[PDB]
């Protein structure tokens, strides 16, 4: 019944934290972090790529804070890769993908280049002396090809020399920018930063997506309007899934109240809005996504109508699902969120960790059974870091400040 | 030996800080808050001055953080009164004195609109539903008139229409820029009230202060040089006295290593002037002011050559020097800072208590008699509650946000 | 903006509680507790009331388990007076009241009884030696003559013999009853006493009371059918006043809240009407009694319309209306319940708060002037160590169990 | 029921502290401390006495360590005093008495001489740079005409020139000097001074007190036998006064408690009759001192079976009952000590304390009413800071640690 | 950045802790404790060493008071070997190293004299019945034949029957004096092993170290004159290495501060120099041996001009670095010393522990890569458990009076 905010609780979470950095730590290679595989072992074939190479930069800064041996190591060796072979030395900005033998992707996407930018933000909270000149030129490379000062909203991506942007807007780089933006912003306030958050959120979440009983539209023209159909031709495929992705409805609604705590914090009143369409997106991912089909779990994709498309149970969305609901208890104090948060434990460790070969699964059937690749661990912080700490500052800036049970 | 940071001795200045707060309520007049004299009398004659009612706001809103009942109330009363009489419903801005009658003194200047700002900035912290209103057009007033983007400084003076602005240029209304704009920062979280501080720091003090052997050189003219040789001709005249006084010096000390505080809070490594120039400000002020004349005490000013001209011992300059001593010692780790604190501390309640008549005396002999007035109290929580608080935020936000005894 | 559960605020509140400890405290007199009047001083002419006694019984017991010395004292006096003149040897109960010179009222008051219990259930928490002794007499009497089991209510009142009970029932000797069980609840753990206070609130608040707008309907004829008539010609009159008296109503929501929680405090899922109607009661308050008229301040009476009657602003209801949002709060965690806090803290300490003569002002007219009887303390501690504690278990029960600042 | 240890009444005896802090304030003398009359104001005619003077000293070194400003003022001029007027430059030591116009009392008094060892090593405590300095004079003092290396015990006293040492022995010298020992080993660690304090106390308590039924004997020959008779022709009379003082004899546990304390702090297993015999004396103090006459309190002396002689109840022997009380519940737990303690204070607040002049009584009637200053201050903190410390280290090493409330 | 104090570090180095006290229970053997191997077994060849039997009675004393069960279990069988096999009933003292069979080596070697010295006086704050019988015979020993009054330093060594002291002087054997020293201080509470310590360091540190650049010198001959050039025709032979051992400098350096915290406690100001020399033994040991040859890591050895000669990574020194930059980082709050202590920690975790099996690895190439034993967890302590105690009392003290974590 009481689990938020008690040590017993939070230390069972700081243990498990520790089984998951351990599990990560073997990505490491020459030009920064491979692609893990079931059993923990390096998938060479992979090679290299921006948005795990980033996000492990800001994995370990958060383990460094944490006061664990060898995580500063790993973040230095996520600043050198990202000064490195990843690095475009010709055009800027960073390949999406390279191995030891070159470039396999020289394609400029927005989403790997703002978690370029969180990484860089989260770096900089350890310290590191070449953090904050990466987080400048990141800043650079941000301002000059993703953030649009004429749409006031961000890019989807280029080719590698930045000479044509894609005449597509997504839902998924823009959310990737809210979630760096509000760590930018705990590192260096420049006012502009929270207020390019509040705007992109205003725009794809209080917009659109609350219009649409809070269904989140992922795909929009160059002229920013809704393309409804994209990929209906090509509906299991997840990249860029037609319809909605529930998980990411749960997860704007967390920034969005660390938006709302960020302003509190400054003792800013925050728009009313934030909370309201936090909710509006989690009770939405409740009502269409969490056991709509004879077992729990939540499916991957819905379409427009709230019926399931892709029903397999994907890892990250449930635990994105309990980092969310921490958050809207912290703020409401209502116990429903807590009780998921609960729920959504359960669950998790019946079906998705694995003690045998490590970490958690990546997916499973509709059945929740294990069928397919754990190259991911950025995302299980949200739900065994972020229930240890207040919403504000950011998740790194916090655990950096000393947060850590400050509410326990 | 062992004072900060220990709940015993915390105690010991809450207790006195409600004596102080106490004795403040009596000064509650209709257009804002009037003189007190020695005995806790309001004196009419002096009328409401607008540097009073906006330090008094600025005071009572930490005493409502501080969840003293009737506090809050007299915040809603120095709201009240910065949107009325005291308000220039024409011109804009604030008249430095007004009665019951009508306007005394329409001029409008630096100093006493910076503390209208301070005074804002704080109400804000407590949540004061038209405090955030009042610190937006307080801003606007700000800027227009007394923060030069050209001369990246502060004006002095202007008449009540705001037709011309004084020839003249002063460290303290500078000094008081740097003291609100520090709280702006911490209810605002704009990375420029920072930036704006810290120019005006690097002036005044690490360009002038340091190349005059940390003598704060007050008088300056519209071109910024240093006038030296300002009323070297008129008597002790208090009003921009002759020389240097001392109790500044240490006072920009405190408010340096705020800043610092400010910028180490947002993950960012301060210049190292900042607690440079604040011990040599701290040293300085002991080396030309304190007990230079057979006697314990602060001389309120001091020449070129750092000989005492005005040898009466005045009460905020030893209540900044003990601010700032908890300063140092809190970046420091420093005992000698702790050992003048205390030493000062008993110096005060020798002879600056008045346990008799209420609050503390304002001004003393050579011998630290009581001769020839009791209207602050503003100056007494940087000794009574400061030393209760972290360096960052500052004082109104980080009671608001519940730090006070959080190191002890 | 933020008192609740602030180690500075709860400062605030205990001092202000030691000073109306030691107000108290000079009305110890051979048979009892004395009446005290504007100075502290003993009106003998009062003589010794029952009720007084019985609730500075209540009252000591708070303060001695709060480690006062002396306060035991009183106490020991406290029980002796119950074992003493005030006890009618000889048909049971006590006197209404006494004096040096005999009985004054030989009348069985129902409420005063129920103080009575209180009163001994209280100085069980002292360990006392008499105390638990006391508390069986006392359930004796009340099971006996003031608990109708045939009803399953409370009786009003019996002639100096017990031959005749009174044919009128009132929400006022239930009030009180509901007050005392919770107490003996707390000291027994015999079902009975939270079972009898239930029904009593189902009755009085949840039927009668909600039915009419939440407006609590005080008068009863024996067949427990409201006289909403009753003592219509005579407005003025305060004992048994016409109409709604709303002080009583906020405090049932109080009472209302101790019975949810010692629900909760067993495990047991509390029936939602308890926090409905608590709600209801506080709101009902605000609604007709809060500044109707022009002037901050709660009427006394109001009639069946939410018209008011007796305009003065008597202490206790604003005491009770504090105790109240306190309680709602601590269940709520709405801010909108601090905000009346702290709005009537302001009121308390400019218009009640009598530092000049001791304790607080007992009443005001409708324009928040003093008039003039300053017996009773008890209420006090409802605004001053409730917001202290938890909601459970009860008042002098949570003290002695150490629960003081318990959430702070 | 329970007060040791809980912040409620630790804060309670704190706020007494200040009040009686504030009014030893008043007995600054140029030569040292002065006499202080029933209205906290100087009697001129007693002049400056020694032990008055040691005792203030140590005082305010407590005080200092708590924080509190101008404490750390009156330790120096206690200091300098020690090094003044009082100090027989000439032959040493200091003497008993002195005033502006020069030595009233030449005498060497051993009590008086232990009182100033207690004092130097309290004052060491607070870091004074003078401190060390004159507790090495005071320690080189104190071997050379006070510890007697060949009889292992403590001598009475000496002429001016320490040229005839009294042929007389008494436990109250030894019994300070053991007090005093206690601190001096705490602020050196030379284990001859626990050495000497045990020695000390396995002779006059464990040797000779424990024999007698636990009535210590106070009068002794120069080979240390007693002498029972000491005075039998005028019991009535004070100073040396006939038969046993219960007052010391309790005073006696609690010293023999914090020997205990010491010997465990260091890991070693101190003897079992330090315990034994401090319930001893708690217990024959209780038997033939309290309440034996009819009214509350303690009698000052007692005759050889236990039969009060001087009635009037004096207030150390209370005072320090208390100390021991707490002392004895701090070993044991057991909850009979703790309701002394208790009932002791109902006294102390109900007969000794005066809030109306300043300060406790000095002395009560057989039956507890004022009689015929209040020249000490130095025996309330046995009640009022003891019970907030552990029992080692000492009292004010303890404070100095930063233990207060430690416990609680 | 920030790792010191905080409540998430400390618990990474009480579950390390858990890792290494479970290593070295395997090292029992019926004679005292084993020499265990790289994968935890016992080299049965080795035999069993007093310095490591005494060093196990050490470390299961600390893990006691850390309320591990079994610890107590081994402290019990340290005890009984030291007054078993390994004691030498006819001369006394204890054989250098025995096996089930009889005495492998019967001669009597200061440096593990004095081990046997600081594991009784460990083993004595655990409350052992026989720890105190243990420590006084050893206190005995070591005032006989290895604590020289005329030279007032310690011995080197001595044959079995004590006839024949050795020609030579050395400070690694005086350095475990002072080591050993400070614990007998902290159970004793007798100056005069602080001030033995005291001498020891004044003489090897203060003089020698202090004018050789902080190179310590450890060879001397018996007129204390240094011996440079000893072992020069072995400089590859760790056994008293020619030279100097920087492992032993930063040893020392945080020896000093021990020493230094150990005067503070009992109110005394420390010699400067204390610190002062501890922080220029830091600095030596980071000038010639940090990464002086091209790879991270300490080398072991070092000539008189800084160059390295043994350059293997031996796994105590850098262990010892870690414990010194702590004590440092604890004295001066000095940032620069918790960067080196982490950069430790990271290098650590890379070369040296070994999860695969057990403890850390003994001794490293210059390449850091391990090689051609793990007989020690004893210095572990200063790298895990130090850094979560204040500087005094010592070690094993400081746990056992529950200090762990209390600035944390």
């Amino acid at each position: 019944l009481k689990w938020f905010n008690t040590l017993s609780h939070n230390r069972w979470l700081e243990q498990e934290t520790d089984r998951i950095f351990n599990f990560g730590k073997n990505a490491v290679v020459p030009t920064g972090f491979g692609w893990l595989g079931n059993k923990g072992q390096i998938k060479e074939e992979m090679g290299t790529h921006l948005w795990i190479t980033a996000r492990m930069l800001h994995v370990y800064s958060v383990a460094a804070s944490m006061g664990r041996p060898g995580a500063y190591d790993l973040v230095d060796h996520g600043i050198k890769a990202m000064n490195g072979a990843l690095r475009d030395k010709k055009y800027g900005g960073w390949y999406a993908c390279v191995n030891d033998q070159g470039v396999v992707d020289a394609s400029k996407q927005g989403y790997q280049h703002f978690f370029a930018l969180l990484g860089a933000a989260s770096a900089v909270t350890t310290g590191h002396p070449e953090a904050r000149k990466l987080l400048d030129y990141t800043i650079e490379v941000i301002e000059k090809y993703f953030w649009s000062e004429e749409e006031q909203m961000c890019l989807e991506s280029w080719d590698e020399a930045f000479s044509q942007t894609e005449d597509y807007r997504g839902g998924n780089a823009n959310m990737h920018a809210v979630e760096a933006f509000l760590i930018v912003y705990d590192v260096t306030h420049d006012k502009k930063w929270l207020d390019r958050a509040l705007r992109i959120a205003s725009v794809i979440i209080h917009d659109v997506a609350r219009n649409g009983d809070y269904r989140v539209n992922e795909h929009f023209d160059s002229q920013w309007n809704p393309i409804r159909d994209y990929n209906k031709d090509n509906p299991a495929h997840r990249f860029r899934a037609y319809g909605g992705t529930p998980g990411h409805w749960i997860e704007w609604g967390r920034l969005m109240l660390h938006l709302h705590a960020a302003l509190e914090a400054r003792f800013e009143t925050p728009p009313a809005w934030l909370l309201e369409d936090a909710k509006g997106l989690f009770h939405a991912t409740i009502r269409d996504a969490w056991a709509p089909d004879g077992a729990d779990g939540f499916v991957y994709s819905v379409d427009w109508d709230g019926k399931p498309i892709v029903r397999e149970r994907v890892r990250w969305p449930i635990v994105e699902a309990m980092g969310t609901a921490y958050a809207l208890y912290t703020l409401t104090d209502d116990s429903q969120y807590e009780e998921w948060y609960q729920k959504w434990w359960d669950y998790c460790i019946k079906y998705l960790m694995d003690y045998e070969n490590g970490s958690w699964w990546q997916e499973l059937d509709a059945d929740n059974k294990v069928t397919t690749g754990k190259q991911d661990i950025y995302h299980l912080l949200h739900c065994l870091v972020i229930p240890r700490l207040p919403l504000a500052p950011g998740l790194a800036p916090a655990v950096a400040a000393g947060l850590l049970d400050i509410n326990a």
